[PDB]
């Protein structure tokens, strides 16, 4: 599946940046990530990682539910990706317009820690901690959060999540503007 | 020393500052902490972590060493900062205008993770791994060094470190354009 995901990338990639009349290197400045790995994502020869695909889908101002598309139901499917696996993302409710949201239930393993890159200018995040210990990062400092403790913030900044227990499960609200 | 600590951040900073002819407001817009944090930290209110260090060092186009100009001697005796206890720094060579350079040696402890926002334009770090196993993040990926092991890369990029056994010493070169 870790082929089938790549070229699931590759060909939405694409079409995402093809049906904005964008050429490669546009891209490459909106979202931060070289040419040349935007080239090869494109191509299938490099396996992008969840944090990459959250830069793409920031500089290009789509959501990441836009990276499937071509065909929703891979969604719901799609909860193990090959460059995370301490990390398991369950879609509940793939982006809507009317209301700007994306939910997901995210799975951390063996005490991962993930950091990211801001999201869009606006992008604001809900988090709800289900089960275990876990911290997540934004105003230059760690928040740590217990089972049904809860929390948001603005995420066009570096951000990130971490489970201080070896497990730990939570929803995560991304609010896009509207 | 948590509340001396405060003091020479606080002092310098403003220092550093006010040598530039910059408001609050400005300087927040170039590091990217808010004017509300700055103020705080100016007022000994807030104890800043290394990372926040490195973001307004970087908005300011300063070096790290800079933050201790006010009694250099300090700097030599700075290992472990409040915010930071798993992360221990030994400066064997502050900041030096004719060569770029200011060079650390880092320890980092409990496998701890330590992710940076970028450095100024243009800046360009060295490591060489002096003991244990650690990864090094940046082109959206890790790269995973043993003892001995070297690498080098540009930082004015979102990365970090990470000693992926408990313990880790790396030599860090921190080289400034010219
Ligand atoms: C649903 S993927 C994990 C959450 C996403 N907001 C991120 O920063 O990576
Ligand atoms: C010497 S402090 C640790 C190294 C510094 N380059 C950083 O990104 O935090
Ligand atoms: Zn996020
Ligand atoms: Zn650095």
């Amino acid at each position: 599946t870790d082929v089938m995901f790549k070229s699931q990338i590759a060909n939405q990639l694409k079409n995402l940046r093809k049906s904005r009349g964008l050429s490669l290197d546009a891209t490459a400045q909106l979202t931060g990530v070289s040419k040349a790995m935007l080239g090869q994502i494109e191509r299938g020869e490099s396996s992008p990682t969840i944090a990459t695909l959250w830069k793409i889908a920031s500089g290009l101002e789509a959501s990441f539910s836009a990276f499937f598309a071509n065909d929703p139901q891979l969604l719901s499917s799609e909860r193990s990706f090959p460059d995370d696996l301490n990390m398991k993302i369950h879609t509940l409710f793939p982006y809507a317009a009317d209301t700007g949201l994306e939910i997901f239930e995210i799975t951390l393993l063996d005490h991962h820690q993930q950091m990211s890159s801001p999201h869009a200018l606006g992008v604001i995040e809900y988090i709800h901690v289900l089960e275990g210990i876990m911290k997540v990062f934004f105003d230059e400092q760690w928040h740590e959060l217990q089972q049904g403790e809860h929390i948001r913030f603005f995420s066009d900044q570096p951000h990130g999540y971490a489970a201080v227990t070896e497990k730990a499960v939570f929803q995560n609200i991304v609010a896009y503007p509207r």
